[PDB]
């Protein structure tokens, strides 16, 4: 797919309009090998946005940018980092995103072992996002601690939709090997037909991150880890002694090989473990420390 064909594809799906007339008060806050990020203000609402300005001539895996724009433009949820607009601006794609300042969950969970109230607070938020996305037929496919972003006031939001997919009556299952090795569901690794259940497995691995500090098999090569995950009974907590019977049960609903037996996001929202959910404030001191 040439640069010219990709622009043509994007032209069909992006918002109309030219953000060079619509935004102001730009401040460069980031840069990468394929673009920059600027904070800016939307003129009539005053809203602050983070504008990813992607040089499509340098960008690779351009199909992922297309898929995220096409899929996520029409979904919104309080626990999902919102994509307000996307625009084709000459040779670049500008994507206007909700701006958050509390870092990523990994910043904290790499350093500290969350208590069960904190774990419940995080899981309840991610599960509200997933229950909404799954009901829409969206599969995230890259759930892991660093896909979870936080606000300074302790709100928990899901981000990093690069690998997302949309299922439909017509195409009800995916079979692509996508995601991040240590968090991939066994059926993804085996390239079986799969649907929204894979995000629940990944969430289970994230719970292990929260309790233990790292996912299973983390010292193995990513290829070796995938082989063990593909073949083996589900991985267990290293710190199993730490965890309440109710949290053990919650985790055991997630890390289930048989995707039909595995819990759905809605089942997990209804689980007694989430009776332990705290106020956003329960994360705020940690977010400030890390
Ligand atoms: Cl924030």
């Amino acid at each position: 797919v040439t640069h010219e064909q990709f622009k043509a594809a994007l032209r069909m799906v992006v918002d109309q309009g030219d953000p060079r007339l619509l935004l102001d008060s730009y401040v460069k806050i980031g840069e990468g090998s394929t673009g920059i990020v600027c904070l800016a203000r939307e003129k009539h609402s005053g809203r602050q946005v983070a504008v990813k300005m992607m040089d499509l001539r340098k960008q690779q895996r351009r199909e992922l940018l297309f898929n995220e724009v096409v899929i996520m433009r029409d979904y919104q949820h309080f626990n999902v980092v919102e994509m307000y607009k996307s625009y084709l601006v000459g040779e670049e794609l500008w994507v206007l995103m909700e701006f958050l300042q509390g870092g990523a969950l990994t910043d904290i969970v790499s350093q500290v072992r969350l208590n069960e109230e904190q774990i419940a607070t995080v899981c309840e938020a991610v599960l509200q996002a997933l229950a909404y996305l799954h009901a829409q037929g969206v599969i995230h496919r890259d759930i892991k601690s660093d896909s979870i972003l936080l606000t300074l006031d302790g709100r928990v939001k899901l981000s990093d939709f690069g690998f997302c997919a949309q299922i439909s009556k017509d195409v009800p299952k995916r079979k692509s090997l996508v995601g991040t090795p240590y968090w991939m569901a066994p059926e993804v690794i085996s390239r079986s037909l799969y649907a929204t259940e894979v995000d629940i497995w990944s969430l289970g691995i994230m719970v292990i991150e929260m309790v233990d500090g790292e996912p299973p098999y983390f010292s193995d090569s990513p290829v070796q880890a995938m082989k063990r995950l593909r073949d083996s009974p589900p991985p267990k907590l290293k710190n199993s002694h730490k965890v309440s019977p109710v949290l053990r049960d919650f985790l055991e609903r997630m890390l289930v090989r048989d995707p039909q037996e595995r819990a759905t996001a809605q089942e997990l929202l209804d689980h007694p473990f989430l009776l332990q959910t705290g106020l956003p404030e329960c994360l705020v001191p940690l977010i400030q420390l890390y």
